[PDB]
């Protein structure tokens, strides 16, 4: 049989570039909300141990797809300690929404819903704690989609504590440039020195993302964006970029503005929700 | 009162790269095993709540210095956890024979080494995996000098299977070249494709560094030190270089070979041991 499986975007609601490490991985502090809007991953199981997944996505090769790397992942994990029932396989289609990058997480959440899925469906058994550290070496924010509430990240991303931040309502803009996150990340003026702070003091204090200042800088698009959203109200980066999103109290607010906005906006409306569409569809 | 902590170096004895996610972070499945040989750091207690490194590391400021963001680390994480002694303090000073970088994991092992010792001095009885943790956040390689076991490494870096492989003798050689990390990990020939395997598997399979044929190509003093080695014994790059280890079943071997060793391998002689020189002097 056939199930269905949300596979939701994220915003960084704040974003903090806390050290970089000698081999030049980046140490953050950020807070992770889901957005009510996202690709969608059905799946159908086999019992000839194959993997196949139905539905390219543009740009990307089969077997380098974080969908199928997923997969074959947590097969061979499970098979390595006997937790993969013989003929264990699935065939697998995404109905893919989500951009290509733009900050919004889509590859790390197909990820994360491919292996809580499959772990479900194969009966593999897995903890969430053991999911979760298996999704870290697939993307950096998978662990948040896997174990499924808004979240503030820190150690190397693997160190997570839920928190139920405002489910406001977002226009989510994506600028018409690719940025891949380590054109950002290596950037010589990207902050590297935000002290590390509690929970408690980041959640009282203004939120912002340290990559903003980078992106609006070498990206016009993303600086035409921010300047035209941050007249109608407060509006940030979210991951690396280039999506900007402008925070609003109600559905029809948000939509009044996205109205008025310009294509070249390339905006949706989305609500932020704590609990993840994933998780909450079981 | 005063006491002294080492601070081993490290060999990958092998290092397979196995991915890297969009984000640029390249996953491993590696070897550690620790050489006895490495830093000394010396640790008087202060009951005033400073922490001073006494002795300056070469290039890198005090507050830059792993050992001090290491021991700021542990006291702010302790007492938020109100496991901090009210005034707990410390001098360090650093008695520092590892290169800067090479691929020994000196960065690293000094954080290590603080950690360990200041949670042990400082009574605040954070656990292993505690240490273990926070020390990634600091550098790569700060877990299996924590946890003090020859050990190999996957995940991002946190899981650790401790394993015991044989305790050569290593004439380690430091090619007289520069080589950042970084460098090594952004170029586009660098293997990112090896594939995912058992432990079992790679413990009875040829040892080798993915890195090895990048840094050997684009840095030829690099290439000098290996091909002058390998007409001796088998040889490596240790991390992402520079460092080369030629291993060897006897000391007197290693140093006959070091003897006949022109000026430019800028080589020395050590024994790899699978129990760190640091978990040992806790015994
Ligand atoms: N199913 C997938 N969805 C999105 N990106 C994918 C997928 N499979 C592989 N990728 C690759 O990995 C990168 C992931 O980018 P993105 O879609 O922003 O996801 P995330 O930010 O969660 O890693 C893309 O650049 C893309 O080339
Ligand atoms: N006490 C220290 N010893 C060595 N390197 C340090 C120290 N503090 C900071 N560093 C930084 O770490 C890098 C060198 O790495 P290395 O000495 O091999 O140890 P590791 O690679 O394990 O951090 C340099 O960029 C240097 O500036």
């Amino acid at each position: 049989m056939r199930t269905q499986w949300p596979s939701p975007a994220k915003l960084n609601l704040f974003l903090y570039i806390t050290g970089q490490r000698a081999d030049g991985y980046h140490t953050l502090q950020t807070l992770f909300q889901f957005l009510d809007y996202g690709d969608t991953i059905s799946i159908e199981l086999r019992d000839d141990g194959d993997i196949r997944l139905l539905t390219p996505v543009e740009g990307v090769e089969h077997e380098d797809n974080l969908i199928v790397r997923a997969a074959r992942l947590l097969m061979k994990t499970a098979a390595d300690s006997g937790r993969l029932p013989t003929g264990s396989g699935a065939n697998i289609s995404i109905d893919k929404r989500l951009p290509m990058g733009g900050g919004l997480g889509g590859g790390s959440s197909n990820a994360a819903t491919v292996l809580v899925a499959l772990n479900h469906l194969w009966q593999c058994g897995l903890s969430m704690d053991e999911l979760a550290e298996m999704g870290l070496t697939l993307g950096a924010d998978v662990p948040v989609f896997v174990r499924g509430h808004a979240a503030f990240a820190e150690g190397v991303g693997e160190i997570l504590t839920p928190v139920d931040p405002p489910e406001k309502w977002y226009l989510v803009a994506h600028p018409g440039v690719s940025i891949p996150t380590p054109v950002i990340f290596k950037d010589p003026e990207l902050p590297r020195n935000t002290p590390k702070r509690s929970i408690e003091t980041l959640l009282k204090c203004e939120f912002s993302n340290d990559c903003e200042v980078i992106a609006r800088k070498r990206f016009r698009e993303v600086d035409a964006v921010l300047s035209w959203l941050l007249e109608y109200a407060p509006s940030r980066l979210t991951g690396t970029g280039a999506c900007v999103f402008a925070e609003f109290d109600t559905e029809s607010e948000a939509r009044q503005v996205l109205e008025q906005a310009p294509e070249w906006l390339n905006g949706f409306v989305a609500k932020g929700v704590n609990l993840s569409p994933l998780h909450r569809a079981m």
